[PDB]
DNA sequence: CCGACGACAGATAATTTGTCACTGTACAGTAGAATATAGATGCGCATCTATATAGATGCAAATTGAGTGGCCTTATTAAATGACTTCTCAACCAGTCA
């Protein structure tokens, strides 16, 4: 969970042998970060972690209702990984 | 004259393609993993074997010292040297003489 923060959170920099055409020109750090109840989360690493990056921790309350971060997961078996 | 079939042209739904609106369903930590077997290979330990004896013994020459057995001219004389044996070893009285 640091290291997906830091990759979200920093501007990105991809070489050639990823052959982009666009850029992902996508970075900054968030207000608030919701997530389902893994240990992952509910952790004293992301409280600190959250506490120095001025976010607030917010706990998923039914996997249903995070499907923002689920259903990417459904759309790259579709669309990448079942090819 | 009446009926049937082919040429050419004309109109038409089936077929295919495209567009558009509504929808069932997966995203939700998760199958590489557990549990037998045979089959080959390697390290360890025991259980023999075959060689290698030097010490002891028996025996058979090879002298070696120590025995034993068999074969031989003689009688007189003389001298020389070395020995043995035997015998003997009185003392004063009586008759002359310068």
């Amino acid at each position: 969970v640091a290291l997906a923060l830091r990759h979200a959170i920093l501007p990105k920099r991809y070489g050639s042998e990823y052959k982009l055409h666009c850029e992902w020109g996508t970075y900054g750090k968030p207000e608030h970060f919701y997530t389902d109840g893994g240990k992952d989360f509910r952790s004293n690493h992301l409280s600190q972690i959250g506490a120095q990056l001025g976010f607030v921790c917010h706990l998923r309350d039914r996997p249903s209702e995070g499907g923002v971060v689920e259903r990417p997961f459904k759309t790259l078996n579709d669309q990448l990984f079942s090819t």
